[PDB]
């Protein structure tokens, strides 16, 4: 196998790791709860999309953010994503959260 | 070669203080020329090893590596400066590195 | 394969306590089927993770690597017992891992 690294992945991804940590996170939750595509589709950087999925009568969404100090110093960053989420689709009841 | 600290993480990421500490013996030692090295006792106190002595003048040194600013970090500093003393009585100048 | 403590040290020198921890969380979730991992604080207390609960019963774990036999590292193991009910009163059973 190989560890988790994330000075190789601030190193390597410079000049945009907030979007690559986006594509990385999008990729985890096709692989848990929607239908699985092959490396194939998945190398294609520019299809995210945020759509959420239902299941056993709940609706379910995600959402991520990369940081470089301790969550206590972003609680204004937290609290604008909870509120952009629910702007976006009214439906939604859960969000799966992904952070470094 | 350029000053890079983000190849310096990425490099030493299981162990970045003990890397730090081992560039600051080496450059000590080409500064003031002891290219044999330094005695150095286990877990030793207030300073990185024993101290030096020059025209009259007994040297010692430390360093440290941090993610936040110097004036976050000040308890760290008096407790070197007295718990040096302690040890060394007659130690006279410390050389301290930091990123 | 065949376990080698030896060719683990030559292996992880740069640190080997947290190389056996990680080796530890993937064989616990093997073992409990945990797949997709456990919450967890930084600079957790008492034990590693916070617990799993099966058949109403509450479980965690802890890991050590030591060059000492057990007998000489008491102190650690009564300090882990009463560190732990402390942070979490409803706990059961801890699972202990060492070389």
């Amino acid at each position: 196998m190989v560890k988790p690294n994330w000075d190789n992945f601030k190193a390597k991804f410079s000049e945009n790791p907030q979007g690559n940590f986006e594509w990385f996170c999008y990729l985890l939750f096709c692989q848990e709860f929607k239908m699985p595509a092959g490396i194939f589709r998945y190398k294609n950087q520019s299809g995210i999309e945020t759509n959420p999925i239902t299941k056993d009568n709940e609706i379910i969404g995600w959402q991520s953010k990369f940081y470089d100090t301790k969550l206590s110093d972003n609680k204004a960053d937290l609290i604008e994503m909870i509120e952009k989420s629910k702007k976006a689709y009214p439906g939604l009841s859960k969000i799966i959260f992904y952070t470094n």
